[PDB]
């Protein structure tokens, strides 16, 4: 089997037939692991919770959704002011 490791709980995952997947997922943690680039203008974004998120390539600053985090992300540093 074509396997890929879960980039949360590093087990392996068996893509075999998902390979077309843009993410897959994994069995043991419930998480998703991306296969593919994010389309265009968008960029994979790993929560602290270890939900994976898309964001725009040109935000700065993304929450979670998941209820039980709704953390924010700082997708860069900032300048003073
Ligand atoms: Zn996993
Ligand atoms: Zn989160």
């Amino acid at each position: 089997a074509p396997m890929i490791t879960c980039r949360v709980c590093q087990s392996l995952i068996n893509v075999e037939g998902k390979m077309h997947q843009h993410v897959v997922k994994c069995g043991v943690c419930n998480e998703a692991t991306p296969i593919k680039n994010a389309p265009p203008g968008k960029k994979y974004v790993r929560c602290p919770c270890n939900s994976l998120l898309i964001a725009k390539v040109t935000s700065q600053r993304i929450a979670c959704p998941r209820p039980y985090c709704k953390r924010i992300i700082n997708l860069g540093p900032v300048h003073p002011g």
